């Protein structure tokens, strides 16, 4: 089911949402608790600002999360979501792993 | 890993967050796309309002999602989350399933 990625490569993860407002990224890895990664605003600014590991970029209402230097601890199911009208909408989740 | 639940029973799902603002619930089932369930506001009002299947209730900053008449299509990993300061915080996920 999950896609094997070469250790140390750069993985560009697509969000299928029409990103007209801000988009949150999180992942569910092997560890029990999910991890918030980054948020990118409607105008394209990311929080936290640092782009050395997780770089969220937006063009024409399409947001892409680039996970740089993909390692075993980055393996998991990646989710993008938008909060609108007291509800959540999700992109298609994407699953990536480094062989252990 | 997941907890087997008796078909048709009522499952009260705990959210470990200190729920001082509103809490969203969603689940990841066998189907690829996650499903938004319900949101409960800081003051305790749920959207959508209907409580016949998913009833989110709050007391003393603790939110509990009750899944009534638990069936095979309700099996999955249940998440609660809060959106604060351009980021997401998650409760401990909880996993429930009906034997198939």
């Amino acid at each position: 089911q999950s896609t094997r990625v070469e250790e140390g490569s750069k993985v560009a993860i697509s969000c299928s949402l029409m990103a007209d407002e801000g988009v949150h990224w999180f992942r569910q890895g092997k560890k029990p608790n999910p991890e918030f990664l980054v948020y990118i605003s409607g105008i394209g600014s990311q929080n936290p600002a640092a782009k050395d590991k997780y770089s969220a970029d937006k063009s024409s209402q399409k947001v892409t999360l680039t996970v740089k230097d993909f390692r075993k601890e980055d393996s998991g199911k990646y989710y993008c979501l938008m909060v609108k009208n007291r509800a959540l909408t999700f992109g298609k989740p994407q699953d990536y792993y480094v062989e252990e």
